[PDB]
């Protein structure tokens, strides 16, 4: 649990930091996205 | 303000991560917290 909720903070990062870079393309949004990506899956493999 | 947000998602999660790193020691959640506080550090230079 506490892990599947780092999974959705994740997960909302995800959608958040995409947005964002939607409308700034600051090419750092782009690394950050890229690293949440991957604690997702270390979380997911941690989880379920 | 999407910056702040993503700014405070940071600090939601860094503080969450924390806790977890902390109920159980899995070396995962740690450096997980390495990489929010490297995206901490870029927020703040995007918001200079
Ligand atoms: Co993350
Ligand atoms: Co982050």
């Amino acid at each position: 649990d506490y892990l599947r909720e780092l999974l959705k903070l994740e997960l909302q990062a995800i959608k958040q930091y995409r947005e964002a870079l939607e409308y700034v393309k600051l090419p750092v949004l782009a690394k950050i996205l890229e690293d949440e990506e991957k604690h997702i899956e270390w979380l997911e493999t941690i989880l379920g």
